[PDB]
């Protein structure tokens, strides 16, 4: 359906790079590279998407997770993106995300950042 | 290494059931069963956790995704949970989540729900 | 003091209209008109802003609330916008918002929408 | 009817103190004292609530803002709480909040925290 649509390389407004493969069973697998934060190189990501979306012009729901540990760095944090893929000439993934840091119980109240990223197939 | 800590069955305050295995490499895999919403039986989930957390009493960052499609129902949506695992006699996973529905462009502004779930090892 | 800066008429990407006065004490007062949702005409808003922001190029923190009741409609809901004002040739208010509906205890899990609006001084 | 219900002193799970008056026109006014963060003493708050709630056992929607500047400190930030007031023997205000810091454009991605507070009439 959108499996072909989704699979490939995406960029967000920060210059981060998202490389993903969409499986026929709804799986998402790939790597993420962040242009910001104390992140370097590629980090693993896994997620899911609606492999049988509605056919009424709705987007396709999806989400994925990155834990910010790889062989170079550990930020002791994880981001999840939740959003929808929108096909067409200017195909986009529109997301909102939550970034939770490991914290003490005392600092739990400020453990979580929220934002929005838009991914396109170019730049 | 909260690998043993994380792996197993969890319940949230809504009576939902989260069954997960934590891999040594930081993978999360399993199934989710929602006590509420347009949902029935088990749905696949995947995610990531920090397999080398800080040793200072901080929690362990983690997240995962469910796409609300299985052999019974398709809600045309996906939830991501972002949060942290806290060990100890009453181990908890404390989360915030985003639930995005596939929508038309005109309804995109109301595509996404936000909430918080707390998971424990009993009920 | 972005008091001058903030006061006036703003528009977001949905074609909604925000009219606000900033008081020297940090008050925000005005009316909001939503292009979308179960809304008509103007609704009162109130909020606060940092009336003595950092001088280092940072934006100015602010937020406001609208309850979606006026003489025409009642949507039994309230939105808060939280964001920052950024001055300059293309002045912006960048926001994230939570919209909570009054619900039964059984539907509380889906009480709240989350989004992002960007406001500019034209269109 | 919740004017009376809402008006008064409230405490959240962090030991913060929220003092509010609900006006008949849907206004909320008062002060907030945070038990955590870079905060001391009282800060002004303003907001709105649905003064004509549904009669079907639904909660009453409301929200309010605090800018974290007073005569003692300036944290260059603002929190909005969005949620609902639930009446009865153990009356609650159940909220989700966004805390936005003033930042440079380069740090704007990490400008906003998200959380949840529950307020009760005791402790």
């Amino acid at each position: 359906r959108d499996q072909a649509g989704i699979t490939g390389t995406w960029y967000n407004q920060l210059g981060s790079t998202f490389i993903v493969t969409a499986g026929a069973d709804g799986a998402l697998t790939g790597t993420y590279e962040s242009a910001v934060g104390n992140a370097e190189s590629r980090y693993v990501l896994t997620g899911r998407y609606d492999s049988a979306p509605a056919t009424d012009g709705s987007g396709t729901a999806l989400g994925w997770t990155v834990a910010w540990k790889n062989n170079y760095r550990n930020a002791h944090s994880a981001t999840t993106w939740s959003g929808q893929y929108v096909g067409g000439a200017e195909a986009r993934i529109n997301t909102q995300w939550l970034l939770t840091s490991g914290t003490t119980e005392a600092n739990a109240w400020k453990s979580t950042l929220v934002g929005h990223d838009t991914f396109t197939k170019v730049k």
